[PDB]
C-alpha cells in the first residue's frame, strides 16, 4: 500500500528569521487518507525564539490530505521516493518567509527536512513582538503547473486581542517520481484547519494538529 492508514512522521528544521539562527525537531502521526495529523515540535537550538512560532507552523504534510470526490493524489502517488516543495509567504507588513522542504519515506517512519529563511519582519510587528494567536482556516487552490503542482493560498494570522495580520503564499510541489509515472489531478482546492493543541516553556514545545480535505470546485 506504501502509505498506510496511520503513518509515523519525523521532522528536522533549521533556519534564520531576521538573522536569528534556530533548529527544530519533530515527531508526529496522522491518518493520510482522512487528512488529519498531529505534530509535537521541539526547538532544539536558538533558545526561546524571538519571533512568533506561527510563521514556522505551516512548514511542519501534503501526504496527509483526504482526497475526496476522486482526485489524483500527486503527493501519495510520489512514493516511495517522495516529493519536494518550495514556498514563499509574503506578509502584509513586509515580512517574507521562504521555506524549502524535502519529504522522503525511510524504514516506514515519514521523513521531513525543512530549511527556513525569514527576512524583513518589522521590529515592533506582531511576529517579532510575539503577539500572535492561531491561524484561521484557509483554502489552497492547486493547479497542475508543468509536471508539478502550483499552490496559491491567502491566510489570516490571529492577533493578540485584535484582528489579523494577513499574508499569502505561492508554493511549487515537485515529485521525485517522473511525471510519466503520475496521473495528474485537475485544478482543485484543499481546505485547511491548523490548530495549536499545547504549548510549554516559552513556545519551545508546541503541539499542532492539522486537518486537510481536498475537493473539486463547485458548479
Amino acid at each position: 500500500e506504501l502509505i498506510k492508514e496511520i503513518m509515523h512522521i519525523k521532522l528536522y528544521m533549521e533556519g534564520t528569521v531576521n538573522n536569528h539562527h534556530f533548529k527544530c525537531t519533530s515527531e508526529g502521526e496522522g491518518k493520510p487518507y482522512e487528512g488529519t495529523q498531529t505534530m509535537r515540535v521541539k526547538v532544539v537550538e536558538g533558545g526561546p525564539l524571538p519571533f512568533a512560532f506561527d510563521i514556522l507552523a505551516t512548514s511542519f504534510s501534503r501526504t496527509f490530505i483526504n482526497h475526496t470526490q476522486g482526485i489524483p493524489d500527486f503527493f501519495k502517488q510520489s512514493f516511495p521516493e517522495g516529493f519536494t516543495w518550495e514556498r514563499v509567504t509574503t506578509y502584509e507588513d513586509g515580512g517574507v518567509l521562504t521555506a524549502t522542504q524535502d519529504t522522503s519515506l525511510q524504514d516506514g517512519c515519514l521523513i521531513y527536512n525543512v530549511k527556513i529563511r525569514g527576512v524583513n519582519f518589522p521590529s515592533n510587528g506582531p511576529v517579532m513582538q510575539k503577539k500572535t494567536l492561531g491561524w484561521e482556516a484557509s483554502t489552497e487552490k492547486l493547479k497542475p503547473a508543468d509536471g508539478g503542482l502550483e499552490g496559491r493560498s491567502d491566510m489570516a494570522l490571529k492577533l493578540v486581542g485584535g484582528g489579523h495580520l494577513i499574508c499569502n503564499f505561492k508554493t511549487t510541489y515537485r515529485s521525485k517520481k517522473p511525471a510519466k509515472n503520475l496521473k495528474m489531478p485537475g485544478v482543485y482546492y484543499v481546505d485547511h484547519r491548523l490548530e495549536r493543541i499545547k504549548e510549554a516553556d516559552k513556545e519551545t514545545y508546541v503541539e499542532l494538529h492539522e486537518v486537510s480535505v481536498a475537493r473539486y470546485p463547485d458548479l
